[PDB]
């Protein structure tokens, strides 16, 4: 019979130093780093593809 | 005795389909034909540069 260690789960720094664990809450917390104005977009492809 | 005829005035065409003559005029009162989010400003160069 042998032994396991635990090691602890690793934090991810949201906007403003705010630690969590999971991407995703911290993000529907938080928010990001840093701030993008907008996205502009450019699609290529079908009449299809563009709808 | 010669004779001058005269043309008339070229208008320029800005936001929500408004014309005028001067493009500061029109820009102020109307603003630009389409919308950015905004600019992101990369700047190289010095310090005092970027001061």
């Amino acid at each position: 019979m042998k032994e396991l260690i635990y090691i602890e789960e690793p934090k991810i720094l949201f906007a403003h130093g705010q630690k969590c664990t999971d991407a995703r809450d911290g993000l529907a917390l938080f928010g990001p780093l840093n701030n993008l104005y907008g996205i502009k977009s450019g699609v290529i492809g079908t009449k299809q593809g563009l709808k």
